[PDB]
DNA sequence: GCTTTTTTTTTTCACAATCCCGGTGCCGAGGCCGCTCAATTGGTCGTAGACAGCTCTAGCACCGCTTAAACGCACGTACGGAATC
């Protein structure tokens, strides 16, 4: 157990924040409980939003 | 059909404005540096919700009368809408 360094995002295949989008849901009071898809699912598609428009 | 006009459309140009180009100069996109704070890891601990099994609500199908409501036509009158000053 000294075995680190991985970020969600990477983990996804993603290039937006799959972590902070984690954080700010736990902290934005949507729901008591946050599921572990739930950032990922919703960061990859603010990824393709964002990459839609630009 | 006349002639004799006034209008509309064509042709013609002048000219004004906007578009295109190469050149110059500034500053903010872009990338890097060096520090830090927030994402990550691995622990523990508890309950949310996934599940199975059961109750009984209420949603659906159907039937068969009774009208109120939709339908389809005749009829003319006011309306929408063109033209003109
Ligand atoms: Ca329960
Ligand atoms: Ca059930
Ligand atoms: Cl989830």
């Amino acid at each position: 157990a000294r075995a680190k360094a991985k970020t969600r995002s990477s983990r996804a295949g993603l290039q937006f924040p799959v972590g902070r989008v984690h954080r700010l849901l736990r902290k934005g009071n949507y729901s008591e409980r946050v599921g572990a898809g739930a950032p990922v699912y919703l960061a990859a598609v603010l990824e393709y939003l964002t990459a839609e428009i630009l």
